[PDB]
């Protein structure tokens, strides 16, 4: 089924083309026929120095797939499959990037897809994925690269394609080493309307509506093992803006997504590869992860290094206020250098608040990784056994190396989600991740976006200081099951699972003496799902009430994980665990609460705060 593929041949090159609409759609999608094939003479002159492997032609599914293979350098034996984007030839797109791998001693396979360069055929989505695999099958069979220490690379469109290939390789047991989404197209539809302006309704939107669900990175990645390292590097233009939106979706879903947003334009290959080549080639193996774990626990030491109510501190807790009145501090410094700026000359009540925001805003991004594998293992064990669950989700929700606030909110969301709205729990997390990236690199993103993130950050802080349970103006709870009316572990499963209500939400808050957790039920009939948020173990939902019981008991009890003992909560009369307190909460009351006196944004308004303006 997967034999050798090399084949030389020397005719001129074939084509497709159809009905005059679909022609000047295909032109819009993939580039004009001539533009696809033009190789510029300066490149050809350089490539005509295949005088020191260097030229390639493979048997594609609809014809020949021409291109070039590029050797390593003067001196640890690995290759970059390069999948090119639309608009130009593979030789032109690669010419800029082809050198930065070369000099490190990395090979690269730059092969054209159907309809590009000198390759036979006409561009087609199902076909372009097929041609990508041909290039892959040239690397392992024809040139026998070791199982897989190869990276995909990964481009505008090359991205969606790269994603698809990476899934096929894994599914077929030839699992590739790394994926690189280099300034990628999130989806064809969104790639069109981004480079064009806003959201027109004429032809540009008719094309977009036509090409819906084509070249979708998230859609092509579903199937890929989540451990597979993905490096996602975005441009500074509107395709990055949609790329960073994607990044968050991919992070929360749980893919191994690294990288940042660049400040380079979508066509600026040489400048981007100029900076990121090191980070890219250090991005395909696993220590690596040890080397950033070390620098990770670094800032964990510096958090242990580390008034909240007093009016002076709150006057200084905001963006760009430290840069005026606190000397010694630059805006480009690390947390290591900012926390050291705290302990040099130690400051007034207002100046301490100014550094607090500046430190805790950088800190937000560091809350999301890591997560201990046991919690992922336990989630996978529950989905595996029995009738596998359709809506079994898992979200990397921020773990606040610092809950108190999130746990209040996750419940607000599920009320809203029960009332017909949907995804807002998931969206909150993404927006928190997005806001982190914005605050943790302030220069890149706009004045407005820096401002919006510091409002979501502010709202989280305001819930931290002023709790709804510690409040008298309204009552956000229905009842408090504590004392000898306190619920057992299975007692929480019963209130959540009991279907004597089948159209209403069950919004619990599970209070251990250290950490404060939550759990819920929403939905109608088939859609009815039961869920649980732990601060330092992410979120899980299941639509099978039995699978919820399996997880939740294995989470706390001795059967598997035994996280009850470790979460330091006392035993009941028979000798089992019972939470300190268990709040059955009112969603509508809680959703109307405002954390700041003077500000009119409610808990539901906090959920719907923007981060990226649009």
């Amino acid at each position: 089924e997967n034999v050798a593929i090399e084949n030389d041949g020397t005719p001129p090159r074939d084509k497709e083309s159809l009905s005059p609409l679909t022609r000047f759609l295909n032109n819009e999608l993939y580039g004009e026929k001539d533009a696809r094939r033009k190789i510029g003479e300066i490149t050809q002159t350089l490539l005509d120095h295949a005088v020191e492997s260097q030229k390639v032609t493979l048997k594609g599914e609809v014809g020949r797939l021409t291109g070039y293979y590029h050797q390593g350098a003067a001196s640890s034996g690995k290759v970059v499959l390069f999948l090119h984007g639309s608009g130009s030839s593979a030789e032109e797109q690669a010419s800029e990037i082809r050198n930065h791998y070369q000099k490190q001693g990395i090979d690269m396979l730059a092969v054209n897809l159907r309809g590009y360069g000198e390759s036979d055929g006409g561009p087609s989505e199902k076909g372009l994925y097929q041609d990508a695999r041909t290039m892959f099958n040239y690397l392992v069979n024809d040139k026998g690269i070791d199982p897989s220490n190869i990276i995909i690379h990964g481009y505008s469109m090359g991205g969606p394609i790269a994603a698809d290939l990476a899934r096929y390789a894994a599914q077929n047991g030839q699992a590739v080493s790394g994926l690189l989404l280099d300034r990628p197209m999130p989806s064809m539809t969104k790639a069109i309307t981004a480079h064009e302006v806003a959201n027109p309704a004429g032809i540009v939107g008719a094309i977009a509506k036509a090409v819906n669900g084509q070249f979708s990175v998230e859609k092509n990645l579903k199937g890929l093992p989540k451990e597979t390292p993905i490096l996602l590097l975005t441009d500074n233009e509107g395709l990055g803006e949609e790329g960073e939106k994607l990044r968050a979706k991919l992070a929360i879903a749980g893919y191994n997504v690294t990288g940042e947003q660049t400040f380079y334009g979508h066509e600026a290959s040489n400048r981007l590869m100029g900076q990121y080549a090191d980070q890219i080639v250090s991005g395909l193996f696993n220590a690596e992860q040890a080397a950033v774990e070390a620098g990770e626990v670094l800032k964990g030491l510096e958090k242990d290094f580390k008034i909240r109510t007093t009016k002076d501190f709150l006057n200084g807790y905001k963006n760009d206020h430290a840069k005026e009145i606190v000397d010694g501090f630059r805006s480009d410094m690390s947390i290591k250098q900012l926390v050291d700026l705290f302990v040099k000359g130690s400051w007034s009540a207002e100046q301490k608040g100014a550094l607090a925001w500046e430190i805790e805003s950088r800190a937000l991004k560091v809350t999301f990784q890591n997560k201990s594998e046991k919690y992922n293992r336990l989630f996978r064990e529950i989905a595996s056994a029995g009738v596998v669950d359709a809506k079994a989700t898992e979200q990397l929700a921020p773990q606040l190396m610092l809950s108190d606030p999130l746990s209040k909110l996750v419940l607000v969301a599920k009320q809203l989600e029960n009332d017909g709205q949907v995804g807002v729990a998931r969206q909150l997390l993404e927006k928190m991740y997005s806001a982190a990236a914005v605050l943790s690199n302030p220069t890149l993103y706009s004045d407005s976006e820096n401002a919006n993130a510091s409002k979501l950050l502010s709202s989280l802080a305001a819930i931290h200081a002023k709790n709804p349970m510690h409040d008298t103006s309204m009552k956000v709870w229905q009842e408090k099951l504590e004392g000898k009316q306190a619920l057992t572990v299975n007692g929480v499963v019963e209130k959540i699972t009991d279907a004597s209500a089948n159209g209403k939400p069950v919004l619990l808050e599970l209070d251990a003496p250290g950490h404060a957790m939550a759990a819920w039920a929403k939905g109608s009939g088939d859609d009815r799902v039961y869920g649980f948020y732990d601060p330092n173990a992410g979120i899980v939902e299941f639509s099978s009430a039995e699978k919820f019981g399996d997880y939740l008991t294995r989470f706390f009890g001795k059967s598997d994980l035994n996280m009850a003992q470790s979460y330091k909560l006392g035993k009941n009369d028979a000798g089992e665990a019972i939470f300190n307190r268990v709040v059955v909460m009112d969603g509508n009351t809680l959703a109307s609460y405002k954390p700041t006196f003077g500000d009119k944004t409610t808990m539901q308004g906090i959920l719907d705060l923007p981060v990226f303006d649009a």
